[PDB]
């Protein structure tokens, strides 16, 4: 048994790993590259799609399923396994990616072909392929997210997929992995742990009361898939002590995801499920409003506070959020609250440097509004959690992370007596 990295080698996007064992070929994830690596979605996979026996998707995010339609576009016609939740979220993600994408590397017929071969596989359910046995484990990173357990030829491999941040409340705790001959694991935060969750919420709430009590606007850049709904959840469970104000989920996509959430109840933590049992949707805080079009979105820029605004892109790459910043950063009564990692050299970082001004949408805008970064809202396991999850595993191959972050984790794992390396693109690793 061998595992071949075909994405996320010393980088965080493009996750795709070819599992070779028993004359069978199983692709573990098929994500697109993003940001500065976007063009690479137009390049070859590195393997022959037509020879793939099956595909397992760990979660619906674009950097894990974005190239799936390219796979079908190039011949593949085998099954694609994933949890019901992922299958459902995928439709929303892929349909949107198709529409909202400068240079497309796939057409609408490919998305249809992809969606049509999706087959549900829940946690604890074993898929048989030749002498190979596969199963999903709880990853706690997204509704329906998982890590993969592959056992065959008398050996065991575990592909972590993306591990969640267990301190948070919306998703169930990641399950520990079984003891394995090899663990292919992410190390996004291989270099550090996150600020504790609870104190992150307290701080989040203090910022809201302060800003809303004075009539200002709280701008929150957010990813549409799960981060936005999580903020909504915090607003729900604490709205009782926050000043009344409209909550604008200024993201059609996030709205569609939110709508799907009631059908995914079993994929949330016990806490969330219990809320649903009492007949209530904890992702709909009072005052919630979904802004569907540009006109209402822009109008918000001119309307006075108090108000809470959630918009994308989550990394200020573009989107409606840029317009809210352009018109709201110059007011000291407002507040910009990051709840998701900001890339180095991006607009976020620039703002965090707290310079006199910033250039947004071709204009120099004064930065008077307060700024806050709440890394505790992160959706990935922090360094400490990564070490706990990896505890006792003899061999670890790291993926999904910047080289240095990955090295930082490897060093600690090595000092712990665990064999580790940083996966290299196209280079098979024996299990
Ligand atoms: O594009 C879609 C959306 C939903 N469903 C199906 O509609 C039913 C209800 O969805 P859900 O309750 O499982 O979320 C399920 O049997 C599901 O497979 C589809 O086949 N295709
Ligand atoms: O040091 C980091 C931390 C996170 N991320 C990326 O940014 C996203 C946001 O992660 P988070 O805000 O949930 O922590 C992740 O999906 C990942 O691709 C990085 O590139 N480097
Ligand atoms: O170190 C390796 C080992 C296998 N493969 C890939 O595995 C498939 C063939 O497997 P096999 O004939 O080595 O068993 C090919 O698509 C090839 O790209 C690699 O890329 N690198
Ligand atoms: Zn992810
Ligand atoms: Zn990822």
């Amino acid at each position: 048994m061998r595992i071949v990295p075909f994405g996320a080698a010393r980088e965080v996007t493009g996750s795709a790993h070819l599992l070779l064992a028993g004359g069978r070929r199983v692709l573990l994830d098929c994500g697109m590259f993003q940001g500065k690596e976007e063009a690479r979605n137009h390049a070859p996979f590195g393997f022959d799609p037509k020879e793939v026996d099956a595909v397992l998707l760990t979660h619906a995010h674009l950097d894990h399923v974005g190239r799936l339609p390219k796979l079908f576009r190039e011949g593949y016609r085998g099954p694609v396994y994933a949890t019901r939740a992922t299958v459902l979220l995928m439709e929303i993600v892929l349909e949107d990616a198709l529409k909202v994408m400068d240079e497309p590397f796939f057409g609408p017929e490919d998305v249809e072909e992809a969606l049509g071969h999706l087959r549900p596989l829940e946690y604890g359910e074993w898929l048989r392929l030749g002498a190979l046995s596969l199963a999903f484990g709880q990853a706690g990173h997204l509704p329906g997210s998982a890590f993969v357990v592959a056992q065959g030829e008398g050996r065991t491999l575990v592909y972590s997929g993306d591990l969640g941040n267990r301190e948070k409340d919306v998703l169930p705790d990641p399950s520990l992995p079984p003891l394995a001959d090899l663990v292919l694991a992410e190390g996004t935060y291989g270099d550090r742990p996150h600020r504790p969750y609870r104190e992150t919420v307290r701080e989040f709430l203090e910022i809201l009361e302060k800003t809303l009590s004075q009539g200002g606007k709280v701008l929150i850049p957010t990813f549409a898939v799960e981060r936005a709904q999580e903020i909504l959840y915090v607003l729900y469970t604490h709205g009782h002590r926050l000043p009344r104000a409209p909550i604008y989920l200024d993201s059609p996509m996030a709205g569609r995801v939110l709508s799907l959430y009631p059908r995914l109840v079993r994929y949330f933590s016990e806490e969330v499920q219990a809320h649903f049992l009492q007949g209530k949707n904890p992702f709909r805080p009072a005052g919630l409003e979904v802004v569907e079009h540009t006109e209402a979105s822009k109008a918000l820029n001119r309307a006075p506070g108090p108000m809470v605004v959630l918009a994308g892109s989550g990394m200020l790459a573009g989107g409606r959020i840029l317009h809210h910043l352009k018109h709201g950063l110059s007011d000291p009564r407002n507040a910009l609250v990051f709840v998701g990692y900001q890339p180095q050299g991006g607009l976020g970082a620039e703002i965090i440097a707290r310079p006199p001004a910033v250039r947004i949408l071709g204009e120099e805008v004064p930065l008077r509004a307060s700024v806050h970064t709440l890394g505790g809202f992160s959706g990935h396991a922090g360094q400490d959690e990564l070490l706990d999850w990896l505890q006792g595993e003899p061999r670890v191959v790291l993926v999904h992370g910047e080289e240095e972050k990955l090295l930082a984790l490897g060093k600690l794992l090595a000092l712990r007596g665990q064999e580790v390396s940083l996966a290299r693109f196209g280079e098979g690793v024996p299990v």
